[PDB]
RNA sequence: GGCGACUGGUGAGUACGCC
């Protein structure tokens, strides 16, 4: 919870974008330019996904 | 450490790159 958390980064983080460990979104080594992270298709956000909890 | 880039869909910045 407290900012001081993410000191965990001294031994490998966890990137709450692609998941993996030893960095994070905030500067996540992804050679990505825009995609949806969410659905996984590329083109878009998911803030823009199509398929947003949407019936 | 500094910077650059960026995204903020981003912990706030340094995992990357370089020295
Ligand atoms: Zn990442
Ligand atoms: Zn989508």
């Amino acid at each position: 919870m407290q900012k001081g958390n993410f000191r965990n980064q001294r031994k490998t983080v966890k990137c709450f974008n692609c998941g993996k460990e030893g960095h994070i979104a905030k500067n996540c080594r992804a050679p990505r330019k825009k995609g949806c992270w969410k659905c996984g298709k590329e083109g878009h956000q998911m803030k823009d996904c199509t398929e947003r909890q949407a019936n």
